[PDB]
């Protein structure tokens, strides 16, 4: 309503944190997903619709900082891989853009503003079950692919 009429194209950040090295199977790289408690309880990265004045990535940075509480200052937009993630969930297409980001703060505080009340740092597999969306599972998997060329080596 206040952010415009209905959502059209939303944007979010594929947030992930890489540790010193892989342990048992948690892999050094993990994804940060949020479970909305004010809805039907779904897992998804910090992504929000784009207002009629903000930008696509700026919107992802806005949700990243708002939906999870992480500002871009502590995140590095690796980019490399990103596309308009599009899903209909219950039945609402809405375009979504996903960028790669890394928290240089291993102890970053995921502050969830009035919207999400759950957040976790998990590996691709655990991030895949929570996402439940083919694009998210692939975006998370495709996102990991580029990281292979990052400091993931």
């Amino acid at each position: 309503g206040p952010l415009g009429s209905m959502a059209l194209r939303a944007c979010g950040l594929i947030i992930f944190r890489r540790c010193l090295i892989p342990k048992v199977d948690n892999n050094a790289i993990e994804f940060l997903l949020l479970q909305a408690s004010d809805g039907i309880h779904h897992w998804t990265p910090p992504k929000g619709h784009v207002e009629p004045g903000e930008d696509d990535l700026e919107t992802a940075l806005r949700a990243t900082q708002e939906e999870a509480g992480i500002e871009a200052g502590q995140l590095t937009i690796i980019e490399g891989f990103k596309r308009e993630l599009n899903y209909v969930a219950r039945n609402k297409p809405k375009t979504v853009i996903y960028w790669l980001a890394e928290v240089k703060d291993y102890d970053v505080e995921i502050r969830l503003s009035h919207e999400h009340q759950a957040y976790r740092w998990l590996g691709l597999e655990e991030a895949c079950q929570l996402a439940q969306f083919k694009e998210m599972k692939a975006a998370l998997q495709e996102g990991h692919q580029f990281l292979c060329s990052i400091e993931a080596l």
